[PDB]
This record gives C-alpha cells, sequence and structure tokens, in this order.
C-alpha cells in the first residue's frame, strides 16, 4: 500500500547486507561486523555516509582487496532506495496537499456546469415543442 | 500556523533529547553532554550527521553499551521530523508557485463561464414566455 | 531572473562570513582562516557539512567559547539558502516540462468554450426576436 | 532518451576526473590515487562528501596548493549532475503519478462539455427553423 512497499524493500536490503557483512567480515573485524547486531549499527552508519570510507571501508579493504564491491554496492543500492522513499513521499504528500483536494473540485464544479447545461436542454426541449404545437394548432 | 507547527515539534524533540542527554552522559562525556547548552550542540552536530557515530556515539557506546538506542532513535526521530519540514517547504513553495494563482484563475474562468450560462439561461426562459403568450393570445 | 536571485544571495552570505571569520579567527587559526581565500575553502567544506564540528568548529570554540554562533548560524543560513536553489530549480523545472504547456492549453480550451457559448447566445437573441416580431404581427 | 543520458555524463565526468587525478596525484598520494581504480574509489568517496576535505583534499593541498580547484570543481560538477538526475526522476515521477491523467481526464471532461454545447446548438438551430416557418407560413 504505497511507499511502505519500498520502506519494506529497504529493510530487506539492509538486513541481507548486515548478514553478508557479518558473514565475511565478522572474523577479522568484529568491532564492526562480529554480531549481526554489530553489522546493523555499522551499516546504518554507512547508510548515513558518516565516516564510511576512511572509517569503515578503507581499513576493511586493506584486509580484503575485493571488499569495496560490498561497500560501494551497498551505498549505491541503499541510496537509490532512500531516494525513492523520499520522492514517493514528496508525491504522496502533495497528492494530499493539493491534487486530492482539487481533483475533487474540478469534478464537482464541473458537475454543476453539467446540470446547468441540462436544465437549458430541457428548457429548449419544452419550448421546441410548444412552438411546434403552434405550427399544429393553425 | 502550518510548518512552523512542525518546527515546534523539532525544538521540542531537541530539548527532550538534550535533557535526557545531560541527565545521562555528562559525568562521562562532560565535553559533549556536560551541560544543557553543550548537549544541544552535540545534538546539532549529530543531527547534521557529522561524525555522529565514529566521533560521539561510538566512544559513548563503549561507556554505556545501550546508548545506541539514544543515538539511533535521535537520528530517526530527528531526521524523519526534518523531512516533514523539507516537505512542507516544498509544498508552501508550490502554493505560491502555481496552485494559488492557477487555482484562483480556474475559479474565475469558471465564474465568467457560469455567469454566461446564466444569461444564456435567462433568455431561454424569456423566449419561453414570449412563446407562451403568442400561444394564448392566439388559441 | 529568478533562481539565480538566491544564487547571488548565497555567494554574498558567503562573502560576509568569509570576511567575518578571516577577521575574527585569522590570527589564531591561520591554516583555515588566515587569508580570505583560505576561509572561502574552509566555509566551503562546512557548507557540505564535512568534519565541520569535530575537525573545525570545535577546535575554534575552545579558542573562542562563542564562535559556535558563527558556525551554527552559517550552517542554518547557508542551508535554507541552498535548499531554495533545489526548490527554485525543482519548481522552475516543473513549470518547464508541464505547467507552461497546460496553463495555456486550458486557457485555450476555454477560449473555444466561450466562443461556442457566445454563438449560442446570438442564436437565442435572433430566435428571441424572431418571436418578438412574430408576436407583434400574430 | 531521458535520464540514463545524464547518468552517462556522471559516468564520464568520473572517468576524466579519475585519470586527471591519477596523472596528477599518483606518485605523491598512492593509496588514494595510486592507480586508476584507486582514484575512482577515492572520488566516489569525495563525491559522497565523506571526509573529502579533512582526509583527502586538505592533505593533497598541503602537497599541491592549487589542488583545491580539482576537488571543488569535482564536488560541484558531480553533485549538480546528480541533482539533475534526481530532478528529472522527480518529474517523470510526477508525470506518471498525476499529470498523466489530470491532463487527459480534463481533455475528456471538456470533450463531454463541447458535446453538450453542440447538442443544443442543434435544437436552437432546429427551433429557429420552426419559428422561421412560422413567419413564412404566416
Ligand atoms: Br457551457
Amino acid at each position: 500500500p504505497g511507499i511502505a512497499w519500498i520502506a519494506l524493500l529497504l529493510l530487506v536490503i539492509f538486513y541481507v547486507f548486515a548478514v553478508m557483512g557479518t558473514k565475511l567480515f565478522a572474523q577479522s573485524f568484529p568491532e564492526w561486523f562480529g554480531t549481526l547486531g554489530a553489522s546493523m549499527y555499522t551499516l546504518f552508519q554507512v547508510m548515513t555516509l558518516e565516516s564510511w570510507s576512511m572509517g569503515i571501508a578503507r581499513p576493511v579493504i586493506e584486509a580484503y582487496p575485493w571488499a569495496w564491491i560490498y561497500f560501494v554496492s551497498f551505498i549505491l543500492v541503499s541510496s537509490f532506495t532512500v531516494l525513492n522513499l523520499f520522492i514517493g513521499i514528496i508525491i504522496e504528500s502533495m497528492q494530499s496537499a493539493h491534487w486530492e483536494a482539487e481533483d475533487a473540485k474540478r469534478i464537482e464544479q464541473e458537475q454543476r456546469a453539467h446540470d446547468e447545461r441540462l436544465e437549458m436542454l430541457q428548457l429548449i426541449r419544452d419550448l421546441s415543442s410548444k412552438v411546434d404545437r403552434l405550427e399544429r394548432r393553425s
């Protein structure tokens, strides 16, 4: 039901990494990735982009050459997602702020101008027959 | 009166957390939380995501290993609540962009057109009576 | 001409503070605030919130208990300002791909509506006054 | 064809700035910019605004005091590129959310309307035919 459908997606990605992270790194880098719990904190820190490279990544990468893949990808994917959650919320927000409240009126104020054009049609009708009973009663 | 309603909600949070902040940490991190004033600053520094974990929190969490709840919550609560302000500004923004004007310029373009359908209408009734009478007068 | 009104504000706020701190601080922290061009950079990293407090502002605050004002003022100010270039460009963007084209397509679908409406008006006058004549002979 | 147009500029801006940087900074800062990969990673780092001044730029400026040009230009270019991609996504986001329909639901509503106005242009012409024959059949 909306943003919440990627709010969950974020949560999935995050966990999956926090596990991947505990699974490769927990050994040599336990302050960061020893427990699953460990890795989550460390990830949410990486997410905030607070000291991610110089603090967490770079030191981990000198332990494992390939390890950038894991940090870079996480940051990429994770940010792409957080970006959407944000736009999604923007949208959803002004969708209330304005478009709900207005698509309401542009419909209803145009209901009136339907009825108005109707009344006039019925009038033109009734008249159009009065005039053609003069053309009969003659 | 609008967003400044939510900018209150923020100043409240900040206070709740700087008090819970000094009441909690000033013995051990006197530099960061040693006073109320002090504890604000650090909360603003943390709020800006500047060194929040490696610099302030992770030293603190050595001290009280539960205090991540203090920091994580405060980043979420604090961040979510700033996002409402960045939204409601994007909004009050577009009010004055567009909505205000195009919104009153569609009330009006309707009025002029409604008033036209009303004149349009009068004459139809008018015509009717003229016909009504031509009809009676010669039955 | 619009967005680049705040852009000029931003650059000016910059100058006031660059000067401000090259005066305030230049003697005591000459590596950051020594020269004006010095402070221009320093206030740039700060604008990007990079190590502003742990590596710059806290260092200076120990010198000058009050300088905190200087930093937190700037962050606050130079943010709202940038936020408005984002907002400025966002709006003037949407205006560009959508609003412009619609505020005018709907102005024009109403010209047409009016004109059709106008024609119906003359048709009723002539009709109203055919009947006028016709009733006076009768 | 839209965004991944932009998302290639970003891609190329990176490429350029990464060679320029390896050529410029390899011998002096070999961990950061020693090879080309080095310098890409190091840029992604700088791009995320992570530590980019205290940990990278400022030490480099120590060695090449003009180097700030490299880093400040890079931040600006890359982050403005990034802003477009964001904006262009937020727009095509709004298009699909809303403008797609409100701009084609109004096409339809004012279709319907022209139809009714045309309906009665009809009977008002018809009734001018009647009242017309009324005058001739005198
Ligand atoms: Br009408």
